[PDB]
């Protein structure tokens, strides 16, 4: 029954999210988590898209040359010079990348389109020491671009979108710890600089404000902490994310990663960000409920599932804390979590059930089904599966067999037939499902 | 005291057909501007009044440059879609779609060249051979489907571009059959509400029907279907074309309506609460001219107590002629104390013969520190030129400010920050009268 | 399921289309292709009509004097002096023609209504050398008419709609090579001049804009190419066509020919044309799907056809490229292409089967069919056929005989008889069918 991870924005483990609206579609560029080796690897660069902010999907990678590298904290995609630029941190270093559209294909914008370790001459910074992470771009009303990065750095960025200015400043803040994940935006003539403090469960965002310029001078309000652990709601370490508003509106949203399952097993959540009359930010009221649909659109209504059952259920995961001894959560893996409408809950088969684990949705009666959409666990590594239908629960007809490990989510099967039961057998990939919708 | 039969109107001007809404934490009022003296042959220009608290309102200029000297009626609410704001006013008798980046404009025609000529431009909202119709009202349903409602019970879907009306036009069925205009449409707790006017002048009423199916029906009429009507006892005549709104994030609904006023196009707009019974039926509105006070807590300055006022002249009382109700028999007075009473329904007016530096003087009890003055003139959209002066004794006048050019705004604000006992305004151009004069 | 020519607008090979709405009915005036001798001949002058933009028809010719001439690239029909004027290129030269209605009959608007080679004194241009092709007419808000033609030429046109101004200008564009197929329109005070460059698969439309007058001065934006080959979608050489918008709407559409089966074997397609806030045109997103119905009209539902078969099937056509070696397609001619709802696909009988070629529709069982509408291949050359009906497909009964060619499309036969099998035997005309609908 109990789900401590609520309704995450995306049915995957993602962190460091950059969310924006481009041509009336929402885009979410993020670090893909869940790859099982802490900070030593990541998932590949993928972009999730949504017309409504509720139904999200991705197909393949947007950055072919970077597809096998460790990939962190992409910026927003920035439209300039007829192109889109993005600034991820690849094998620990920042690079400029460019494409004709936000879906890619992106290529390195400086030097050759290849990677080797520790870094190449293609790095964003061209100083002798080119270190730094977590680029954030701002283009001001006068057309001047700026790049912000980790440890409170900022510099002007040239109109070519790849040459950082030689004058680098460090922004003064009243909170002093190691900082990463800068967020910057301008609203009604006030510039806002948001910066992380702490890590793991102690992750917080604080901010400062300027009416002068994106490089300061800045001022700190009394109430300078925007996100922090909320014990009563069970929301821990609300860190590296972004601020966005849909195009043309004054409706601001704060997206944040959460501690999750520890280490790189984070999910991302969104809440409203509100301002006082004096222009100060109201500390965010954090929840795991999301903000619902941000555009009114038509969608097919999903079928009620009467019951679900599975070949096996993984044993509950008791998540060990890192820095907060009171952060004590347990994740269950029951079949009903595949169909509960919450992106923070998942069914997982038992690790020993490694030969065609399966799950059945019973619709209760025979019904006309249009299609199935399956959001598998670790979707960026791909899944091969079989989908079968039955009239009685015993006799099964194969509707479709997918032997390839297609890197996408959701996996959609068009059915248009009457049946009562639907079964998924997983052939390859991680045997779990975040969400399974039948229409 | 002298009697003020027009109480406390929402706005310090003559406005009708109001569309009031909260957008990004601020209230906006788009309306027909009345008080131009030629009945329905002309109107004032397109202006939008704004307020942070629903009590203090202001405007500056027009929001629709191309239409600023056209006859401008009955704008819709400003509708957010496709990253933009759309508005659908009735310009020289005909509906047009207009678009802007913010609710302040500048708005432009959404189709065709941004310009007007009579009787209509190819830019009209309707595109049938006869594109006649007035009083547009827009609804966007939870699924994104947009609809346009207009006079005589018309409704059609609107495309995602928000400017193309669908070829399928329906006529809403209602139990009251007479000429109707000023549609209001909204959805609350799964119920669709279609409110429509009946009558005109003092006989203006709102009636309504409801649906639980769709914005195009089918509709059901309740027994108690008249929601606004003349209240003889309170002296409130012909509560017609207005709107319904609720502040964002609340279930507090309000009904705004025009009132017969001084006859013809000399109407003002009033606001009262709108309430529902548990079954979703609308409770007939309890009309007052008292208003609903502040709908948001904002910081503002307290006003100075004025001790006496007097002027160069006072216009003779107006004995208002009824139109359709021979019992609607009112008189408006024009005394100087009406400039500072805190009611938007009352005004000082100089006599017709006093057209050369008419003036009014406020007398604070003693010498005090005076931060600023805010003047709401009569017919504010035609612009005013004035001189403000201050004095210690009522005899010798230091000039604080001089505005030889008409500025089309309201209020006119002048920072002094001096000590003074008396203030005086001399009016150089514009209608020589004042709804409200606030001194802080 | 393999039709590389998609859903063409018209069930015929047409190019250089001029499309418009007059009094609530859509008109398509075009070059008729598919006559088998390259640019040496064309089909005759025909106007296709449609009330919904989906079901199209013509009957005979609209321009009797020109009916046997080489006929290219008619302009739109322009309403002026209480009449309709059109400006086609006939045996290689432009001529003004005039009619009382858009259906014709049209006749030459100057001099004698007759033709001889190389040109007559009735030509649009009245200089000693009246050469020039591809007329496009614009009438501005002030009532001034202009004629645009090939190689970037433009002049004022007098209110008589036949006398071209002596002052002829050549429009300055950044791309300098051979151009034809001009398209001109005004939208919100901005003038748009679109012109072709290249040819065959290398056909592209480029453009310039003016805020001053139909004759300039003109400015080119950076993104000045608005149609070009889309290899991934298989759309090659999107050239000579038109822009139109239905009466009273801000919905602009771009119609274009494409390379098709090489040489004069082209079809026409339509997509939405969209604009940016700054007035620039967004490069057209080319597809072969069409834009569906642009008007609501009542029409009868087509009956499902259970199976189709024929006397023969032409061997697949392996289309050789012209200028682009990557343009590599194959056309099939299977019987199901006759009934698939796609104007880009057709059944064709084998060449050898020239005596009694036939095609059967098998409706699943016996049913009362109201009527048959047949869109033959090369309809402008005319068809003669018989239509039979059967219960079992062994013994047949004739339900209509048409011994004479008629030059129209579709060929309708009203039937109202119950049967399972409908058979068409083609007596004269090209033995092939783009579409065959039963109601
Ligand atoms: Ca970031
Ligand atoms: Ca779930
Ligand atoms: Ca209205
Ligand atoms: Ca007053
Ligand atoms: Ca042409
Ligand atoms: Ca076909």
């Amino acid at each position: 029954h109990n789900n401590p991870f609520g309704n995450a924005l995306i049915p995957d483990m993602i962190a460091d999210a950059s969310i924006q609206e481009i041509n009336g579609v929402f885009y979410c560029y993020a670090t893909t988590d869940g790859y099982g080796q802490g900070l030593k690897t990541s998932g590949p660069p993928v972009v999730w898209k949504s017309k409504d902010f509720v139904h999200w999907s991705f197909d393949g990678t947007y950055f072919p040359s970077a597809a096998k590298e460790k990939y962190w904290a992409p910026s927003k995609a920035i439209f300039a010079n007829g192109k889109y630029y993005i600034y991820p941190t690849i094998n620990g270093y920042m690079y400029p990348a460019v494409a004709d559209k936000p879906e890619g294909p992106f290529k390195l914008a400086r030097g050759k389109d290849e990677f080797y370790k520790p870094f190449t001459p293609s790095t964003l910074l061209q100083s002798k020491n080119p270190g730094g992470i977590d680029a954030e771009i701002f283009v001001d009303d006068d057309g001047q671009a700026y790049v912000f990065w980790g440890r409170r750095h900022v510099a002007k960025l040239n109109e070519d979108m790849i040459t950082v200015d030689s004058v680098v400043q460090v922004i003064s803040t009243p909170r002093k710890e190691y900082s990463e994940g800068p967020i910057f935006f301008k609203r009604k003539g006030i510039y806002y600089y948001l910066y992380t403090i702490g890590g793991d469960e102690k992750y917080q965002y604080a901010y400062v404000m300027s009416r002068v310029s994106p490089m300061g001078p800045f001022e700190a309000p009394e109430q300078d902490i925007i996100s922090t652990t909320n014990y009563e709601r069970g929301i821990f370490g609300p860190g590296h994310g972004c601020v966005f508003h849909p195009e043309g509106t004054d409706n601001y949203y704060f997206a944040y990663l959460e501690f999750g399952r520890r280490s790189t097993n984070r999910q991302t959540y969104v809440n409203q960000l509100k301002f006082n009359e004096d222009g100060t930010i109201r500390p965010v009221e954090l929840t795991m409920d999301g903000v619902g649909a941000l555009k009114k659109v038509k969608s097919d209504k999903k079928m009620k599932i009467d019951t679900v059952y599975a070949s096996s259920i993984e044993v509950p995961l008791k998540i060990e804390p890192m820095k907060d001894p009171t952060c004590l959560r347990t994740e269950y893996f029951v079949p009903s979590f595949a169909v509960d409408g919450a992106n923070g809950s998942r069914w997982m088969a038992a690790a020993e059930d490694s030969i065609n684990p399966w799950i059945v949705a019973d619709l209760g009666t025979v019904k006309k089904v249009r299609r199935s959409e399956i959001y598998f666990v670790r979707p960026t590594a791909g899944h091969a599966y079989v989908i079968e239908a039955s009239m009685d629960g015993k006799v099964w007809q194969e509707f479709a067999v997918h032997q390839d490990r297609k890197m996408c989510s959701p996996h959609t099967d068009v059915l248009n037939k009457r049946f009562r039961y639907l079964r998924i057998k997983i052939l390859k990939g991680v045997p779990g499902i975040w969400e399974w919708n039948i229409y």
